[PDB]
């Protein structure tokens, strides 16, 4: 399928961050997916509203390349294992089901929350419920922690029965701390958590 992988990040004197913006757009290259990447800084500053900014830069996204099928959010802590940077994301997944909207990851056990939306993809025909979910980052209880991925969780879902599904995230939202050993085989490693130097850092040794 014809997919988007889009993210974002203000400002651009964020190494760690101009880094990871340089491997996912790499690898959209090597595969022929489209790449937009957000660097506007945001109107809204405060912590909620910047989590639900992937809601409105999905719009984004879809005005530049209006024939997506399959949009790919990655937060600008998620970067491309190199080792695996030749493999098609539909090595890893499976997106032949057309009922499908949203593909979405657990954290399990070591995480706080059922899906962790650091990586998420949304099919064409969930843009409008996207824009519902961005309208609904100043409304309680949406507007507590954790935001889009509280929203999406327990207000999409429920109202999407049979058109999500929660995978495993050991190769597509690989989280650093909690998944160690399955790091050296993903595709998308998560830096999830920790520091701006910490992700400096780490990307370094990438
Ligand atoms: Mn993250």
């Amino acid at each position: 399928p014809c997919i988007t992988i889009l993210s974002g990040h203000f400002p651009k004197e964020t190494i760690y961050a101009r880094k990871t913006k340089e491997l996912v757009e790499e690898y959209c290259s090597i595969h022929g997916y489209n790449f937009y990447y957000e660097e506007s800084e945001p109107l809204e500053t405060e912590e909620h509203a910047l989590h639900f900014r992937r809601s409105w830069i999905i719009q984004q996204a879809a005005e530049k390349f209006p024939s997506t099928e399959w949009f790919l959010w990655l937060d600008s802590d998620v970067y491309v294992n190199p080792k695996n940077k030749n493999k098609p994301i539909t090595s890893f997944i499976d997106l032949s089901d057309p009922n499908i909207l949203y593909h979405t990851f657990h954290e399990a056990p070591w995480g706080s929350y059922p899906i962790n939306t650091g990586v998420k993809f949304v099919h064409k025909d969930a843009l409008e419920i996207e824009k519902i979910v961005w309208s609904l980052r100043n409304e309680a209880p949406w507007n507590t922690f954790p935001y889009e991925q509280k929203t999406v969780y327990e207000y999409v879902f429920p109202r999407i029965p049979g058109r999500y599904i929660v995978h495993d995230p050991y190769t597509l939202n690989c989280i650093v701390k909690a998944y160690p050993e399955h790091v050296k085989d993903a595709l998308f490693v998560h830096m999830c958590g920790t520091s701006r130097a910490e992700r400096d850092e780490h990307m370094e040794m990438v």
